[PDB]
């Protein structure tokens, strides 16, 4: 859609990039978000509405065509980004999910370079991400999520979407979802939008979940019919790794109890190791809190291989069907290698829960205990704070107490 006059402000955050030998060095990023959350209207002398909803096509009246709806469809900057629960402070980013003012802003935000017209490519096989969180305000049913997509660097920026990454354009991910603009334009035959998305982190206070999902597909994908489904062209599941599902109860979880104490803050690391061919090959999470490194648990489960990493032995063991067949750990891995987008976000999920995070075999959280409905009385304004955000070398991200 057509940028409109109101001034984007984006939230500044500084990040690092780290060496063994130079350390972690400091960096300036910014924080934008995704271009259909900014305010969307029709052009001056088309009357009154948007420009359609999730799920669907753009409205024909205004959208017939692309080229009419890159005229006739108008995205207003955000030029006070708190209304929308995105706050930054230094290094650390807030995401507050409910307002006092009773809003559930929801908010997804994509990490921009320097520049604030390109998101910053992150390349990620070989290499090691890390990240410092507070996750006690998120209870059952609450996905606090960190992860990468293959969105194009620049949004795809074009005649018809001028607007491009400055204005969050060309979110993608492994559901192929129907949105009214994809690339920045009208999707006037209602396709989905899939790419390649690795899922750093999925979790709450209750349960940490990691996940891969493939695409056969570089870059984003405009699919159609069956190929937007289950048995398409993305892997919907995932190769999930959470410690409750391999029989791992004690590891992560609110309290002393827990190896992972999430009413404390901690660090989170996620290697992407690579075998001597380049290609990934595992990938590894640890933890560090009170100035100690938490390693990963093994798999403690009958038919699940003995491991400590994610690789397509434990995938292919545990039923991820659609990750193997899409290109496996390998596959994942040239899509880092190609370059991917950092995506934050906090939401909740009123058809399911959130069960596959926190529930039955993957935590413990009871039936109905994630309904949303049921959320806002345990923890009336869920939010998640993300600070220190760093990559680089393996081993350079982090440091045990002396
Ligand atoms: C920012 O974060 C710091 C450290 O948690 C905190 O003490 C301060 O009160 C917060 N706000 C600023 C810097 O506006
Ligand atoms: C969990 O692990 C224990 C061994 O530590 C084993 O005895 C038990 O059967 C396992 N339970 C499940 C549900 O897999």
């Amino acid at each position: 859609q057509k940028p409109g006059e109101t001034k984007e402000v984006h939230p500044q955050l500084t990040t690092f990039r780290c060496t063994k030998r130079g350390g972690c060095k400091p960096a300036t990023n910014f924080i934008v978000l995704d271009s259909l959350s900014h305010p969307i209207h029709r052009a001056e002398g088309l009357g009154p509405g948007g420009c359609g909803d999730w799920g669907n096509p753009p409205p024909k009246d205004v959208c017939p065509d692309v080229e009419s709806c890159a005229k006739n469809c108008i995205m207003e900057g955000i030029p006070d980004y708190s209304q929308y629960g995105v706050t930054t402070n230094g290094t650390s980013l807030r995401l507050q999910h409910i307002l006092p003012d009773g809003r559930v802003p929801s908010p997804r935000v994509y990490l921009l370079d320097k520049t604030k017209r390109r998101y910053e490519m992150l390349h990620l096989t070989g290499f090691e991400f890390t990240f410092d969180v507070d996750a006690t305000k998120l209870p059952c049913g609450m996905n606090s999520a960190l992860y990468l997509s293959e969105m194009h660097p620049t949004g795809a920026k074009s005649k018809y979407n001028p607007g491009g990454a400055y204005y969050g354009t060309g979110y993608c991910d492994a559901q192929c979802f129907v949105t009214p603009f994809i690339n920045g334009l009208g999707n006037i035959e209602g396709k989905g939008s899939c790419c390649n998305e690795m899922d750093i982190w999925e979790a709450n206070s209750r349960a940490s979940h990691v996940a891969p999902h493939t695409c056969n597909k570089k870059g984003l994908y405009l699919c159609e019919g069956e190929e937007c489904a289950f048995e398409g062209v993305c892997d919907k599941n995932g190769c999930g790794w959470n410690n409750y599902r391999v029989n791992v109860t004690d590891y992560y979880g609110r309290g002393e109890e827990f190896k992972v104490n999430t009413l404390k803050p901690f660090t989170v690391v996620t290697q992407f190791l690579a075998n001597r061919r380049g290609k990934l090959e595992k990938i590894h999470r640890f933890y560090v809190q009170d100035g100690k490194v938490i390693e990963s648990f093994y798999t403690n489960k009958e038919g699940v291989p003995y491991t400590n990493m994610i690789d397509d032995e434990f995938c292919e063991a545990t039923g991820s069907r659609k990750y193997m067949e899409l290109g496996a750990t390998q596959g994942m891995g040239e899509a880092l290698t190609r370059g991917m987008v950092l995506a934050m976000s906090i939401w909740w999920d009123q058809g399911g829960n959130m069960e596959w995070l926190d529930h039955g075999e993957a935590g413990p959280c009871a039936k109905g205990e994630g309904a949303p409905s049921n959320i806002v009385q345990v923890e009336p304004f869920p939010e998640v704070t993300y600070t220190n955000l760093r990559w680089g070398e393996i081993g350079s991200t982090y440091q045990e107490l002396q």
